[PDB]
């Protein structure tokens, strides 16, 4: 700490890290970058890869959302109890990222002509996570192990935005449905998902969801 | 150990982990999966996300090429000396993965009409790495710190395949140019690059590069 999130005024690739920080009783500063400011092209060239979010943790400045998540997981003790779990958490998080990428592509470049197809192939992309849960404590714990990890927050966010994209998304996924509800009931999470900062923030930059 | 790699008969997303292993004096098993076999539909359904590569350390089965790289780097001591370096290495690796995905799309779905534009935009995508190096001992050491990390093997592979795609891609990037020469000059790595299993193996599965 202190923690500072530099991002556009949307949930997008930052809602997961915010739930993590909130569920760990951490406070952070939000630096909102409007599209107008970004179009001026002043901040963009200063970003390592020309993109946001940008994260500041004390003297450390990071880019790449997944790198930020892993940093928080490693520093706040949300990365498993050993190398074996750490590897499994990375495997889970990479899967989460692959789906988010496709979700993003759908939202921003082909929403009206590709939603039906996307929702059609969605169960196939969610099944792996249902399987993962079934293999861990029968699915009554977390995605990996008995302790919540950064992967959980990223996966939770992914599942939540897909339930908005497709209402009955988890109908045929009992473990994932109970998983989402279980984590959403976590006091700090419930409070976060209920806060105005979160409610007032649109899921994506084009309003589509 | 023992290490087993289940992948297609290409370098693709496994050449990086392969150089890493070889450079660490490690040996492994190569289970080559041909297109024909893959189209038989027996292995795919058994893969966590329906894709390869698949990895086996003996008791632990992994998927996601970056999870594998991170796992090897973590268990073999190639993940930095502290939390700060590990975070920056992740930031590096994420950036490498971002460009690899675009590289992959070009080669497999739009090589002909997209190469011109891709190579034109390539300098802008490599610059960040040139910059990172200039901020780490003038680029005399590694991508992050002075110790080789899983991130270095991934970046090296990325730079090498782009050198074949666009000769002179590093003409305006002296630090990256040297970076590649040096690491490729490493005894274990140099031996790998000259091995028949590597030499005979195509970069991609569609004969393009
Ligand atoms: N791999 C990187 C990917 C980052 C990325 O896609 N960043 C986008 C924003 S998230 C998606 C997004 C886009 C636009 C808005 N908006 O409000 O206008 C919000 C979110 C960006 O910086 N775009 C600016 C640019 O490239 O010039 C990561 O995971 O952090
Ligand atoms: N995020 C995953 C992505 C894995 C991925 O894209 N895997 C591809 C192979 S690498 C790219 C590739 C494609 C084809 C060949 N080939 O020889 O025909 C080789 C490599 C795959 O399994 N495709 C099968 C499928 O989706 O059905 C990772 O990083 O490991």
């Amino acid at each position: 700490p202190p923690y500072t999130i530099v991002y556009f005024p949307v949930r997008g690739r930052c809602e997961a890290m915010r739930m993590l920080l909130a569920d760990q009783g951490q406070s952070w500063k939000e630096e909102v970058v409007t599209i107008d400011t970004w179009m001026q092209g002043l901040l963009k060239p200063t970003c390592l890869y020309g993109q946001l979010p940008k994260f500041e943790d004390g003297d450390l400045t990071l880019y790449q959302s997944n790198a930020i998540l892993r940093h928080l997981g490693r520093s706040l003790g949300l990365y498993g109890k050993n190398q074996r779990e750490a590897a499994q958490m990375d495997m889970v998080n990479d899967g989460v990222e692959d789906l988010r990428g496709k979700y993003v592509t759908l939202i921003y470049t082909n929403y009206e002509n590709g939603k039906n197809d996307y929702v059609k192939a969605l169960p196939g992309h969610l099944k792996p996570f249902e399987t993962l849960l079934s293999q861990n404590q029968g699915g009554k714990a977390f995605i990996v192990g008995d302790q919540i990890s950064f992967a959980d927050y990223n996966l939770l966010d992914l599942l939540l935005i897909h339930q908005v994209l497709a209402p009955g998304a988890l109908d045929n996924f009992p473990l994932l449905s109970a998983y989402v509800a279980r984590l959403s009931a976590r006091p700090k999470i419930k409070a976060f998902l209920s806060s105005p900062e979160h409610v007032n923030r649109p899921i994506n930059g084009n309003g589509k969801q």
